[PDB]
């Protein structure tokens, strides 16, 4: 039930950029979602072995988590805010794909996604 290597957080040949919005995604959006009581399942890549979820990476082919996103933001890995917002949406979507409506893990992702959309509704200029 092995785990794949985690998503890259650096890529020297990918062009970096630092923008007002990406600074905000780290300092405001990520760091406060991180403190939510429901953040803990999403703070690191899914451990299919530890969690006896041996099928997780048979179903999820584009894994993403907030730990990866935080490191990407800290590394200026992203070209723009939309790229990072895409990663957040991948990790929410993955949760909805793998699990079922009403599952408690889905209720946690739904709560975080709602807060996420609340905070990105208005970004700096
Ligand atoms: C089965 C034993 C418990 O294992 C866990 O704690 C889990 C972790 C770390 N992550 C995931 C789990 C899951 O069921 N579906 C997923 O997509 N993820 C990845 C985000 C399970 C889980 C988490 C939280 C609740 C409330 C229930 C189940």
């Amino acid at each position: 039930s092995m785990n794949p290597p985690p998503p890259e957080t650096s890529n020297p040949n990918k062009p970096k950029r630092q923008t007002n919005q990406l600074q905000y995604l780290l300092r405001v959006v990520l760091k406060t979602l991180w403190k939510h009581q429901f953040a803990w399942p999403f703070q690191q890549p899914v451990d299919a072995v530890k969690l006896n979820l041996p099928d997780y990476y048979k179903i999820i082919k584009t894994p993403m988590d907030m730990g990866t996103i935080k490191k990407r933001l800290e590394n200026n890995y992203y070209w723009n805010a939309q790229e990072c917002i895409q990663d957040f949406n991948t990790m929410f979507t993955n949760c909805y794909i793998y699990n079922k409506p009403g599952d408690d893990i889905v209720l946690m992702a739904e709560a975080l996604e709602k807060l996420f959309l609340q905070k990105i509704n208005e970004l700096p200029t």
